[PDB]
């Protein structure tokens, strides 16, 4: 009944899990428990199509990243997440995109660049920098807050709409 396999990747602590939990369970996770690998499933209607989202939430911490490449292999589309108050996480996006291209053996994989924690005032990554990166990659850039839920549905549904153009 139409399934989309989405994978969420990016540096430790940027909010991958909080984003996923906000989408699937409609609440904010305030605490930080590092992820190894977790999956979620939810039936939703997107643009008039009932479908099943399978979301793989991956490790950002190098210590918990064992076998992440094996899980990413099945993904149909990827959210590449950084946090707008974490310059390193933005600088490291290229690594995740490279890893995606490797595991998929393609330079044409559906992706969305996500700048999370947009509720925070200590911004060090400006919108324009991220837009430029996204433009060079040929993908959309969307800002989100897992805390307020702003942009969360848009980020994931946009990724579905990208998969649908493939
Ligand atoms: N203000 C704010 N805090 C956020 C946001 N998203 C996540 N956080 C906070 O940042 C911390 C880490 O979030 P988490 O989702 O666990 O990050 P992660 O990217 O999944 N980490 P890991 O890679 O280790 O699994 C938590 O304390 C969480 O509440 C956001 O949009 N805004
Ligand atoms: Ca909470
Ligand atoms: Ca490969
Ligand atoms: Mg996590
Ligand atoms: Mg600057």
């Amino acid at each position: 009944m139409t399934e989309y396999k989405l994978v969420v990747v990016g540096a430790g602590g940027v909010g991958k899990s909080a984003l996923t939990i906000q989408l699937i369970q409609n609440h904010f996770v305030d605490e930080y428990d590092p992820t190894i690998e977790d999956s979620y499933r939810k039936q939703v209607v997107i643009d008039g199509e009932t479908c099943l989202l399978d979301i793989l939430d991956t490790a950002g911490q190098e210590e918990y990243s064992a076998m992440r490449d094996q899980y990413m292999r099945t993904g149909e589309g990827f959210l590449c997440v950084f946090a707008i108050n974490n310059t390193k996480s933005f600088e490291d996006i290229h690594q995740y995109r490279e890893q995606i291209k490797r595991v998929k053996d393609s330079d044409d994989v559906p992706m969305v660049l996500v700048g999370n924690k947009c509720d925070l005032a200590a911004r060090t990554v400006e919108s324009r920098q991220a837009q430029d990166l996204a433009r060079s990659y040929g993908i959309p850039y969307i800002e989100t807050s897992a805390k307020t839920r702003q942009g969360v549905e848009d980020a994931f549904y946009t990724l579905v709409r990208e998969i649908r153009q493939h």
